[PDB]
């Protein structure tokens, strides 16, 4: 009973903390890719490999890091109050995660057109918005416990 008002608080914290993390790494994959293709563009400098080293490799890491963070969120089932806001973020993460994953395939094999053809911004926009919605319900899921 009463003392159970501590396991709900901690969960809201961890579930949310997990989202801030994931989001970060995602936008932390987007720039590595960006910084990756940039140099992949018509230029020289690091004449090593052939479209796959440091920067490209770091995005493969960041996205994997975000995903592990996310898998936790996906695991520990939410609450009947975080229900909707949850499936929504999952729904948007699904798309934006797939998106970056593919961006990684392209840069990987040299698919510059494809890499630059993908409508990523909006994929990111949707999740960001869906993240704001969830953050709104989450932070609010306490403004009635006094």
């Amino acid at each position: 009973m009463n003392q159970q008002g501590f396991v709900i608080s901690n969960e809201l914290r961890q579930q949310q903390s997990e989202l801030t993390s994931t989001w970060d790494l995602m936008l932390q994959t987007r720039i590595n890719l960006a910084r990756s293709a940039a140099r992949m563009m018509m230029d020289a400098s690091n004449q090593q490999s052939s479209a796959k080293t440091d920067l490209l490799q770091n995005a493969k890491t960041t996205l994997a890091q975000a995903a592990a963070h996310y898998a936790n969120f996906k695991n520990m089932t939410p609450l009947p109050a975080m229900a909707e806001a949850s499936a929504n973020v999952d729904e948007k993460y699904q798309r934006y995660q797939a998106a970056l994953a593919e961006l990684i395939q392209f840069l990987d094999n040299g698919n510059m057109d494809a890499y630059f053809a993908q409508p990523t911004q909006g994929m990111q926009n949707a999740l960001g918005e869906a993240l704001g919605n969830y953050a709104r319900v989450s932070e609010n899921l306490y403004r009635q416990t006094f």
